[PDB]
């Protein structure tokens, strides 16, 4: 319900930047974009305890969804 | 077009690494990596032509959601 603040938000942005740059760096195709970050992804939630593990990869799998169709809500 | 691949798995895993490398050295919690992540790859499928974009996002979150549930022991 309430998005956590626990972080600063430029630091957010900013790792969110720096990972592009990898990408950009090597300019990745989407396909092994989504490959390389798939798996760094499945990484980090095997280091989270499992009784919130498959909470943590369906909460993540289902607000990419939503983020990924807001990008046309109200533009052309 | 000629592809099957195109990109070399070695370059593939060396992409993972770097991106972990980056995750690292920023210090990233759980809550922060998957964040940063997800907005990364929202960025990724938004190069994605919408005519496959849904498509590409949910065998992404798929393969998500299998790889965790997988991904107990290492494999062998």
């Amino acid at each position: 319900m309430p998005i956590v603040s626990k972080y600063s938000n430029e630091r957010v942005e900013k790792i969110i930047q720096d990972l592009l740059d990898v990408l950009v760096k090597e300019e990745v195709t989407p396909d092994l974009a989504l490959m390389c970050l798939g798996n760094a992804v499945t990484n980090i939630i095997a280091q989270v305890p499992e009784s919130k593990r498959v909470a943590v990869v369906d909460n993540f799998t289902k607000a990419l969804k939503q983020s990924v169709l807001e990008h046309h809500h109200h533009h052309h």
